[PDB]
Order: structure tokens, then sequence, then C-alpha cells
């Protein structure tokens, strides 16, 4: 399970899943219903060892038929891509999601971070069908421990199969916050990673 986690780099709090084998983290912030009504978006965080190749998720758990987001750092430059697989095969580029890389992204030489806004990312056809407003969500996580996408300058780069991947359940309502807009602004305005 993920827990509420203070991001010391930015002062914001995420619902964070820390994976012990990879030493990577997957953080999410979702908008509320009390304030900031339209919830067709969330903020994500991919964080891991600076030497890792790429870090990704599945928004419906299964690799199959759910938005797959994949982030990496090309030198010092963060990248992010939305993808879609109909089986256990190299995913294709998925249009639908609107992705914005936010501040505190890049590398300090110890960690890499990709902090992102994902709009139009909570409803889709197939798989889980979307991220529920309330109740349980199952997310996937995926990680390549060593090797960057083949052409790391291109957000549509081909990539090698993850060295590690699995799934976990979490309470979506616990990841929702009326602080969402404040958090979004704060993260957008954070400078890039440098240490
Ligand atoms: C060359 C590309 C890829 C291939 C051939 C591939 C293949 C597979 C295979 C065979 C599994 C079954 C479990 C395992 O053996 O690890 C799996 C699981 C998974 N993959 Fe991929 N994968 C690829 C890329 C991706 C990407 C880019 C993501 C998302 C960023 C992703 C997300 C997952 C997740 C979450 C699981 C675990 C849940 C499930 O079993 O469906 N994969 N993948
Ligand atoms: C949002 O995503 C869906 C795919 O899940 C797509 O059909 C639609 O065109 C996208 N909408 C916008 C407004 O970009």
């Amino acid at each position: 399970s993920p827990t509420q986690w203070y991001d010391s780099i930015t002062g914001v709090t995420f619902s964070r899943f820390y994976q012990q084998d990879t030493d990577a983290s997957w953080g999410y912030i979702f908008p509320s219903a009390s304030g900031g009504q339209a919830p067709d978006e969330f903020i994500g965080l991919f964080q891991g060892p600076a030497s890792a190749g790429w870090i990704g998720n599945s928004l419906g758990g299964s690799m199959r038929n759910n938005p797959l987001l994949v982030g990496w750092v090309d030198g010092s430059t963060p990248r992010i891509s939305a993808r879609w697989a109909t089986d256990y095969a190299p995913p294709s580029i998925y249009s639908g999601p609107r992705l914005t890389i936010l501040g505190s992204s890049g590398t300090n030489g110890n960690i890499q971070r990709i902090v992102y806004r994902c709009q139009n990312c909570t409803r889709w056809t197939g798989g889980a069908g979307g991220i529920p407003t309330t109740g349980s969500a199952v997310f996937g996580w995926a990680f390549h421990s060593t090797t960057k996408p083949l052409t790391p300058s291109d957000p549509s780069s081909g990539l090698y199969r993850h060295s590690h991947a699995a799934q976990y359940g979490f309470d979506i309502g616990n990841a929702r916050t009326t602080l969402y807009d404040y958090y979004l602004q704060q993260l957008t305005n954070a400078p890039p990673l440098s240490g």
C-alpha cells in the first residue's frame, strides 16, 4: 500500500508507493470535490536512482488496455510519454492524455525525478475504464533499472521491457486533496533538479 508522504524537495505531500527492490517511488495527488470540482486530472511523481533507465505506471493496474505513463531523464532533461498496449508487447503511443512536466524534475546525480500533470487521464475505453472518484484503485508500476529508451531525446522513443513490474491497490479518496491547485502551482514553479 501507498502512504501519505512529505516531499521534502517541494513541501508538497503525495500519496506515495515506495518499491524496496528498485528504490523507486510513485507519487500521486488527485483533486478533491469540495474545492476544484472538475477532476479529470492528477499530478504524478516518478522518482528513482539517477542511474535507472525509465520509470512508469499503468493507470488501471494491468499493463493491458490502460494508459501507461513512462518517464525518464535524457542527460539533465526530463521526458514523459503516454502509451497503450493490447498485450504483453512494446506499447504504442497513446493520444488522449495531456502531459505537462512540472518543476523539481531532472537529475541531481543521485536521484532522477519526473513530476507531471496528467489531464484527460481518468477516463478511457477498456481495461479498468478509468480512475474511480472514490473507493479502490489498482495501479501498475514498471521500472527499467539500467537502460534508457533507445533514443532518449524523443518522447516517442522505443524502450526495452522493464526489469521490474507489478501492481498495488490504493484508496483514491485518500490521494484527493482540496490543496490540489496550490500543490499544482507550487510544483510548476519549483526549479529543475540540480542538488
Ligand atoms: C518492450 C516493452 C514491454 C514488454 C515486452 C512488456 C511485457 C510485459 C510482460 C511480459 C509482463 C508480465 C509480467 C512480467 O513478466 O514482468 C508485463 C507486466 C507489466 N508491464 Fe510491461 N512490458 C513492456 C513495457 C511496459 C511499459 C512501458 C509499462 C508502463 C510504463 C509496462 C507496465 C507493466 C505493468 C504495470 C505490468 C504488471 C501488471 C501486469 O502484469 O499486467 N510495461 N509487461
Ligand atoms: C481525451 O482522451 C480520449 C481517449 O481516452 C480521447 O478520445 C479524447 O479525444 C481526449 N480528449 C481531449 C479533449 O483531448
